C-alpha cells in the first residue's frame, strides 16, 4: 500500500487516538469523578487511556486443513480483542494474504472506536485468515472457516456474549451461513442464542433485511449529513446537494457497490469505479445496475462497454467526492496532492495515513472519517444480534392491533367534529394520507432497519460536529470523531467502582 | 550478550528440527503406514512435518493492574501452546523483560519436543510476562499473577485438561500457588482435578517431593549416563565419573543451585559460579551449602568469603564440564572457540545458538542437549500431575500389606529350608539386608520421584545413544535427540484416519 | 436366519434370558433382603427382571452427508442403550445395511448381560450404521463417521461417563480413532477424561496393547478352560487339550483371524476358514499367517493356494471345533442336525437359534456361550478405558523401583544364606530365574492385558461350570450364563431405592 510513508497501520491508528486524548484530556480530568485534585486526576486519566489503547486480546492461530488434491496445507489466522468495556466484542473477518497480527489490532481497535462513534454496545475485536481466497476451491473455503470457526470458539474468541464476527474483505453470508453453523451444532448447541454468534448472516438463516448494503446506505447518510449544512460545503466551494455531484469510487464489492448504488439514486454521477486489476472511466456517468451486470458476468469492470479504460489512479481521478472502499493506506504523503475532490469519505477502514491527513487538511479537503462513515455496517449487525436474541419478526405481535388502533384514532377524530359539526359539515372523512398507509400497521423488520440506520447517522453525524465546532477543528472531523468515542469509552472506566482510588 | 550470532529464538530451534527432520526423513517414509509409495509417502511425511513445527496457538494479553501507589499499569503477557498432539499442554511461566512472543513460541516448542524425548504425554506450551520481578511489591505480584491466571483461564489457556503450567525464570512454588488457588476458586470451583490445573506447586498445596530440585537431579543423571560410557569419554580425553571432575555453572536459581548440590555430592568439585553480577571463582572448590546460605542472606554470591570475584566470563573458566542454567543463546560463535570445557551441559533451554554448535563439535567437546538434560523437571510435574488426579498419598493403602507380605515371603524361605535342612542346619534366619529393609513396605512418593526420574533419563539416554550410532552422528547428541522426538510426535500423526488413510 | 427359524434377534435374547430367569427365580426370592414375604418377594422379583429385560433408550437417527461425486445422501444410524445399572454404558458400533433397531437393540442387552459374565462394570450398548462400507470412499467413511459421532454426542449417546463405544463388524481402529477425534474436538474439548469415550483406538491414539486380537485370546481362554476339564470332553467322546483337535472358523476378521491365530499356535490345526464369497478347505491344516498374507493382498481367501475352494457351508465340514466368528442366526434348525463338530465355540454375538440350541442339546454337542466367550473383547476395551483414565503407561512409574526391590529380596535371602553357613558354603548366589528375569521390573501394560484377560475369563469359566453342576443344566452352558448375569446384574436392583420403599 506505499514504500515512502508506510506506517504501521496500528500506530497509524494510535496516532489518531493520540490526538483526540489531547484535545478532550482536559474535559475528562474536568468530569473526572474524584474528591482527590490537580495532577492526580491529571495522572488518572493518562492511566486510564494508557488502558484502551493496547488490545486486550491477540489469538494468533496455526492449523491444518486438507486440500482437495489429497496434500496437507497450514494456514494462519488471527482474532484481536481490543476492548471488553462492553461484553460482545465485534468484528468482522478478512480473507487476505495482506492480513497480519498489527492488521487485524489495527482494525479492532477501529472497531471499538467506531461502535462508541455509533452508539453500538460492542467492544472491537477483528479476525483476518492468511489466504487468497480465489485460490482455493469452495469445499476448501468451507474447511478453512469451520475448522477456524472450532479454533476459535475453544479459546473464547467467539460466542453470543463474548465475541460476535461477521464480513469483511472477501467473506460474506456464505462464511457467516458456516460460521453460525460450526458454533451451533457444535459448541452452543444448548445455547437458545446460539445463532447470534455471528451477524451478517443470510436472511433464512437469522440475518437481518438490508445488512449486505448497510454500509453503502451509511455511506451516503454520512455524506449527506454534511453534503447538506452550507457552513461545510461554503468552506469546499460547493453547493449542497447530491444532484450536481460526481464521485469515485475505489472498490466494487459489498461497500463500494452499494456506496455508488445510493449516491447514485439521489442524482450524483459516479464517474469512475476502480478495482486491483485497474479503473474505468466516463465523465457522463456510469450506471451501477450495468456495471453489477458486467461485473456478475465476466468476472471484472475492465473491458464494460459504457465506460473506458482509465489509466493514472482512481484516486486522483477529478470529481466532487472520492470514496476509498478497499483497503488501508490507499491515500498517503505521496499521491494526497493529487486527489482532486474536495470531499473523501472513508468508506473503508483507515484508507488515509496521518501524514495524508494535513495535507487534505490544508488542501482545504474535508475527510469524513471512517469511524464514523463506515458505521453503517456494525449498526446494523447490531439490529441482526437484537433481532437473534428477541427469536421474533419486528411487528409480527402488534400489525393487527396498531393497524386496527390507528382507525380507531382517526375515527375518533371524524366522530368527536361531527358530533361538533353536526348536520353542518355532514360526514367528515378522516382518512390516512397514502404515506400513514404504508405505516398503517407499524413498523417491520426493514423499517426499523432504514429509520433506525438513518437516525444513528444524523445522531452521530450532530455529535461530531457540535465537537468540531467546541474545538474549532474546521474540517478535522477525524478528530473530533476520537474525541467522542474517547469520551464514551472513558465513561465506562471513569464512573465505575474501579479507578475510585 | 556478544552482538554475533543472536538469532531469532524461534527460527533457531526450527533449525534444529529441520537438522533432524533430514536425518529420520527416511525412517519416516519406511514406518509410513500407506498403501500408496514413493513421492506420496515422501510428500506425505513433508506435511505432516510442516504441521508439527508452527505453534497451533498464540495468545497475547494487556491487561492492566493497579500499583501500591494507586497508579495504573499495563503489563504484556503471552502464553503460546506449541502442539496438542497430547491433549494437555505443558509449560512453565517466565517472569522477565526478555519475554516476547518469539521467545514464548521458541520455549513452547522445546517443550514438546522436551516432553516426546522423556515420553511424557504433553504437548508443549510456554508463557511469559514481560516484567522485572525485583521492582514490584509481593502484593503486586499476587495480583498480577493471579488477574494472568483468569484470562488465560477465560480463553482456555490453563486447566487440568487443557494446558499445564509450572516454574520457569523468576517464578516458584508461591507463584505457582497464586496460580491454583485463582483457577480453584473461580472457574474449577466444581472440578473435582482443580489443582493439576498447574504444577511445581508448595507440598502443602499439592506439590510433590523433590520437585524444586527435580531438575537438578535430573541434570546430575543426564550427565551420568553419558560420563560413565568411556565410548564416549575416550573421545574428549576424560576419564569417567565425577570423582575427578571439575564444573562451572552459570545461574544459581531453581536449576543451577541444584545441579551445582547433585555434582558436588558425587565427588566432582564446584570451580565457579555465575550470576548476572558477575561470577565467583576457586579451584580447590565452592561447597554449594555454604554459598546458599551467603547468597539468602545477602542477596548476591558476589563477595563470598571462600572464593574470589573471577573477572572473565564464567563461560571461558577452565575446567571439566560447564553448565550454562540461566537464559538462551549464551554460548555462540564469538564466546565458543574460548570454552576450556570438554562436556557442555545445557541445564538451560537454549543456551547455544547452531553457529556454536558446530564449533563445538570440531573441538571435539560433548553437548548433552537441553531438550533431554533438563527435562527432569517437566518428567517431576508429570508425576505431580499424575498425583493430583489420583488424589492419594503413594503407597498410603499398600505400606502395611507389603510389608507383611515381605516378612511372610522371606519367612517361607525361611521356614523351607529349615524343613528341609532339618535339625543339620537348626534356625536359618532370612532377614532384609539393610538396604532391603529400608524397601520393605514399598515405595513412597519420595521413592517414586527418585526411581522414576532416574528410569526415565536411563531410559531415554539408550535411546539418544543408539540414535547417534545407527546415524553416526558422533558427538552430535542434539540432533540424535530432535530425531528421536520427531520420530515419537510423528507416531501420533501417522495412523490412518489421523493424517487419513 | 431362513424363513423357517429367523427369530426376531431381540426376541430371540429374551427366550435366552427367560429360559435363566425361570431357573434362579427361586435363589432370588432367598436373597431377597425384603421384611414381607412369600408372594410380594415373588413378585417383586418378577417386576424387578420386568425393568432389566427391555432396553432403556433407543436413538434413532436420519443424517445427510455429500457423497464425493457432490450428491446428497441420507444415510440411517441407530444406538440402543440397554441398561444403565452400571453408569458408563459400553458397546459397539456396526456398519452393515443388515442393522436394524431390532438387531441393535438385541446386541445391546447381550452387552450388558455379557459385561456382567465377566464382571465388568459397564451397562450395555449398541449402535449400528445402515451402510454397506464398501460402496464409500476412506472420505465419506470418515465423513459419515465423524457425523455420526457428533449427532450421538448431541443426544447424551457418546461420552467418558456416559457410553463408549468401540470396533464391531466393519469397523476398527480408524472409524474409533475418528470418534475419538470428533469427541474430543468439539464437545469434550475440556474433558481430561476425553479420549476415554470410545475404545478399540489405536495404540499411538491411547489405544491398548493387544485389543485387536483380545477377542480371539479370549476365545482360545474359552475353549482352553473347557476342553481341558476331562468331566466335559468324556461327555463329547473328546480327548483334552489342542495338539490333536481341528476347527474351523466361518468369518476372518478382527475375531476369526486371531481366533485362529491362537488355536493354531497351540497345537491345534485349522481346517476350514469361511468368508461371504465363499470358503476354503485342507485336512492338513492351513496357516494363519499364510492365509492373512493372501487375504491382504488379494482381498479374498479363495484361490488360496495350499487349499481348495470348498463348497458346502463351512459350518457342516468335519472337524472337532467350530467357531462362528460372522454375524448372528449362522446354526438353526435347519442346518444344526449337520455341524460335524462337538463344540460351538461363539466367536460371534448371536450365531445361533434357540430351535438350534435344542437340537446341539440332544445331539450331545457343548456350546460354549458367546456372552462369555467372546467378552475377550469388552474386557480389554476395559482395561483401555482404565488406562486413559490414569493418563499413564502401566508400570513407568514402577519399573526401577520394583527392579532394584528385587534384587534386594533376593540379595536378602543370598546373604542371610551366606552368614549362616559361613565359610562352608561359600559364595551363594541367588539369581532370577529366566522366567523371573522377565518380570523383574513388575508387570506393563502388555503384561496386564494377557494376565487380566486369562483370569478374568478362568473366573468366569469356573463360575458357569459351578453354576452348570447347581443346577445339573449339563451342557447347557448359555443359560448358565444367563443365570449368573441376572444374579450380578438383579443385585444391583436389590438394593437401590428398587427394593427398598
Ligand atoms: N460489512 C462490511 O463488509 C463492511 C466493510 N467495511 C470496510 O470496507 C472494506 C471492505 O470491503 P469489502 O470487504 O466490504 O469489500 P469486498 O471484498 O467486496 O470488496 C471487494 C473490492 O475490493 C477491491 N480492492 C481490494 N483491494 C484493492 C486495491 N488495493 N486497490 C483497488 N481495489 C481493491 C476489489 O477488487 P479485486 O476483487 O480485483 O481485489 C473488489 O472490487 C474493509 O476494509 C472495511 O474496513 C466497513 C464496514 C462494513
Ligand atoms: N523447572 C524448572 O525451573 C526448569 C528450568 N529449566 C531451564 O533453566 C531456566 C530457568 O531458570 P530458573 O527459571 O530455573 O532460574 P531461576 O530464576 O532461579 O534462576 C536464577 C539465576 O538466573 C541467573 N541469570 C539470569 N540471567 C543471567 C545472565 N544473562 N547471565 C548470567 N546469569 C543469569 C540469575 O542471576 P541474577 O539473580 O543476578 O539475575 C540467578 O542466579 C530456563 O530457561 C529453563 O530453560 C529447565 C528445565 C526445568
Ligand atoms: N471388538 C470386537 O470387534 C469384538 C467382536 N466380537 C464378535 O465378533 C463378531 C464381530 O466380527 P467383526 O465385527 O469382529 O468381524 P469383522 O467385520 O472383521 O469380520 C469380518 C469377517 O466377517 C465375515 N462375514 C460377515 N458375514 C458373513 C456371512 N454371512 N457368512 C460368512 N462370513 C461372513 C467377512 O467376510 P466378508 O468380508 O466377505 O463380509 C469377514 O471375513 C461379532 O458378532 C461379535 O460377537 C466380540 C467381542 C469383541
Ligand atoms: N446488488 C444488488 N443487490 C440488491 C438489489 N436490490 C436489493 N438487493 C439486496 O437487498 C439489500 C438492498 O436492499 P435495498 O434495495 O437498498 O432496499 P430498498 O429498495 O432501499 O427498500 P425501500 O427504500 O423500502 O424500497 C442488499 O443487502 C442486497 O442483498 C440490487 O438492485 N442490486
Ligand atoms: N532450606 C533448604 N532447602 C533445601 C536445601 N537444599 C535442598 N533443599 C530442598 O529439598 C530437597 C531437600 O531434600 P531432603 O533434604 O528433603 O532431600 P533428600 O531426600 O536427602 O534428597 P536425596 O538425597 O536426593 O534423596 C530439594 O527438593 C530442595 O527443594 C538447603 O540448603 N536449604
Ligand atoms: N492383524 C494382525 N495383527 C497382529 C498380528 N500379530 C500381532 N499383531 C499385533 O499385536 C501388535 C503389537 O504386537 P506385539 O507386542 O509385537 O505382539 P506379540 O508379538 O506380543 O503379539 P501376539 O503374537 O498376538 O501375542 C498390535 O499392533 C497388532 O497389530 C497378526 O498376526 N495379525
Ligand atoms: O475439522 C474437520 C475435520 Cl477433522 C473433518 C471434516 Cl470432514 C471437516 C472438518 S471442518 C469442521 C466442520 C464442523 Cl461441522 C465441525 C468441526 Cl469441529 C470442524 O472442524
Ligand atoms: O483483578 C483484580 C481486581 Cl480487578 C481487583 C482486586 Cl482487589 C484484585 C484483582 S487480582 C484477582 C484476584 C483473584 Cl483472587 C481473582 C481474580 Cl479474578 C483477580 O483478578
Ligand atoms: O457435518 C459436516 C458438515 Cl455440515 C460439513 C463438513 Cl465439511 C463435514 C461435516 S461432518 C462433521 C465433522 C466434524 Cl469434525 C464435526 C461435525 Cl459437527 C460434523 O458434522
Ligand atoms: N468489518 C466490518 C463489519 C464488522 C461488523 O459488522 O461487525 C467493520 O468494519
Ligand atoms: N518451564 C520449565 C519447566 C516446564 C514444566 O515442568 O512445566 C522448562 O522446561
Ligand atoms: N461390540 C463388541 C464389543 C465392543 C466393546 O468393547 O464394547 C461385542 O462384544
Amino acid at each position: 500500500a506505499d514504500r515512502e510513508d508506510d506506517p504501521n497501520f496500528f500506530k497509524m491508528v494510535e496516532g489518531f487516538f493520540d490526538r483526540g486524548a489531547s484535545i478532550v484530556e482536559d474535559k475528562l480530568v474536568e468530569d473526572l469523578k474524584t474528591r482527590e485534585t490537580e495532577e492526580q486526576k491529571r495522572n488518572r486519566v493518562r492511566g486510564i487511556l494508557r488502558i484502551i489503547k493496547p488490545c486486550n486480546h491477540v489469538l494468533s492461530l496455526s492449523f491444518p486443513i486438507r486440500r482437495d488434491d489429497g496434500s496437507w496445507e497450514v494456514i494462519e489466522g488471527y482474532r484481536a480483542q481490543h476492548s471488553q468495556h462492553r461484553t460482545p466484542c465485534k468484528g468482522g473477518i478478512r480473507y487476505s494474504t495482506d492480513v497480519s497480527v498489527d492488521e487485524v489490532k489495527a482494525l479492532a481497535s477501529l472497531m471499538t472506536y467506531k461502535c462508541a462513534v455509533v452508539d453500538v454496545p460492542f467492544g472491537g475485536a477483528k479476525a483476518g485468515v492468511k489466504i487468497n481466497p480465489k485460490n482455493y476451491t469452495d469445499n476448501e473455503l468451507e474447511k478453512i472457516t469451520r475448522r477456524f470457526t472450532m479454533e476459535l470458539a475453544k479459546k473464547g474468541f467467539i460466542g453470543p456474549g463474548v465475541d460476535v464476527p461477521a464480513p469483511d474483505m472477501s467473506t460474506g453470508e456464505r462464511e457467516m451461513s458456516w460460521i453460525a453453523d460450526t458454533y451451533a451444532s457444535t459448541i452452543g448447541h444448548y445455547d437458545i442464542n446460539a445463532h447470534a454468534c455471528v451477524t451478517g448472516k443470510p436472511i433464512s438463516q437469522g440475518g437481518i433485511h438490508g445488512r449486505i448494503s448497510a454500509t453503502g446506505r451509511g455511506v451516503f447518510h454520512g455524506i449527506e449529513n454534511f453534503i447538506n449544512e452550507a457552513s461545510y460545503m461554503s468552506i469546499l466551494g460547493m453547493t449542497p446537494g447530491f444532484g450536481d455531484k460526481t464521485f469515485a469510487v475505489q472498490g466494487f464489492g459489498n461497500v463500494g457497490l452499494h456506496s455508488m448504488r445510493y449516491l447514485h439514486r439521489f442524482g450524483a454521477k459516479c464517474v469512475a469505479v476502480g478495482e486491483s486489476d485497474g479503473s474505468i472511466w466516463n465523465p457522463d456517468g456510469i450506471d451501477p445496475k450495468e456495471l453489477e451486470d458486467f461485473k456478475l458476468q465476466h468476472g471484472t469492470i475492465l473491458g464494460f462497454p459504457k465506460a473506458k479504460i482509465y489509466e493514472g489512479s482512481i484516486l486522483e481521478v477529478d470529481c466532487d467526492i472520492l470514496i476509498p472502499a478497499a483497503s488501508e493506506k490507499q491515500l498517503t504523503k505521496s499521491n494526497a496532492p493529487r486527489v482532486k475532490a474536495k470531499i473523501i469519505a472513508e468508506g473503508a477502514n483507515g484508507p488515509t495515513t496521518p501524514e495524508a491527513d494535513k495535507i487534505f487538511l490544508e488542501r482545504n479537503i474535508m475527510v469524513i472519517p471512517d469511524l464514523y462513515l463506515n458505521a453503517g455496517g456494525v449498526t446494523v449487525s447490531y439490529f441482526e444480534w437484537l433481532k437473534n436474541l428477541n427469536h421474533v419478526s419486528y411487528g409480527r405481535l402488534t400489525f393487527k392491533y396498531e393497524r386496527d388502533s390507528n382507525y380507531h384514532l382517526l375515527m375518533s377524530v371524524q366522530e368527536s367534529l361531527e358530533r361538533k359539526f353536526g348536520k353542518h359539515g355532514g360526514t367528515i372523512p378522516i382518512v390516512p394520507t397514502a404515506e400513514f398507509q404504508d405505516r398503517i400497521s407499524g413498523a417491520s423488520e426493514k423499517d426499523i432497519v432504514h429509520s433506525g440506520l438513518a437516525y444513528t447517522m444524523e445522531r452521530s453525524a450532530r455529535q461530531i460536529m457540535r465537537t468540531a465546532m467546541k474545538y474549532n477543528l474546521g474540517l478535522d472531523l477525524r478528530t473530533a470523531a476520537y474525541v467522542n468515542a474517547i469520551e464514551k469509552v472513558f465513561r465506562v472506566y471513569n464512573e465505575a467502582g474501579v479507578t475510585f482510588t
